[PDB]
């Protein structure tokens, strides 16, 4: 065989960040807020710039639209936990550093067709994990704990992240269709 799994081109897969599981729903909300704001603030704007600089403005507009919706998810949870003090974990700080190293190479990243391909594939990876695993698990726990309002919020976030996965897949299919 190859003898190893190659890491993705330019480390773009490490843009994906997952919320951390806890026993307590306030802490799951805090972790979600953290990650969703990182995607709103940092991840998706960077993907949008890769798209634009690759000559793909429509896909860039999609990433800008998704970014705003990640902020909506965070703001719903903030409304429910008004007093929470959310801080970036080590892993979010590392991801923000990575974002800044791609920004300072943005021209090279975009000029290679893998830049945008891997950005879309990383978006798909997070939207998949969020929609199918992480936020269903948070919704289930919140319900178990009798926290109906927060369970309902996570169920709405699940719906939205599922939509994003669909958007991203359709965009990937078109990106890769030349004609
Ligand atoms: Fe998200
Ligand atoms: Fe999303």
């Amino acid at each position: 065989g190859l003898n190893y799994n190659q890491e993705d081109f330019m480390g773009l897969d490490r843009f994906f960040q997952d919320a951390v599981s806890h026993n307590n729903t306030d802490a799951n909300a805090a972790s979600s807020i953290e990650v969703e704001m990182y995607e709103c603030d940092c991840m998706y704007p960077t993907f949008a710039e890769i798209a634009r600089r690759s000559g793909q403005p429509e896909i860039g507009a999609m990433f800008d639209a998704i970014a705003k919706e990640e902020g909506m998810h965070a703001q719903l949870l903030t409304k429910l936990y008004s007093e929470l003090e959310v801080k970036d974990s080590a892993e979010t700080l590392e991801a923000k550093r990575l974002v800044s190293t791609i920004e300072s190479q943005i021209d090279a990243v975009a000029s290679d067709s893998r830049g945008l391909r891997r950005a879309l594939e990383t978006a798909l990876e997070v939207e998949t994990i969020e929609s199918q695993k992480t936020y269903p698990a948070f919704a289930k726990l919140a319900a178990e704990q009798g926290n109906m309002e927060v369970a309902t919020a996570f169920e709405a976030i699940v719906k939205s992240e599922t939509k994003h996965a669909n958007w991203v897949k359709r965009a990937l299919e078109n990106l890769l269709e030349v004609a």
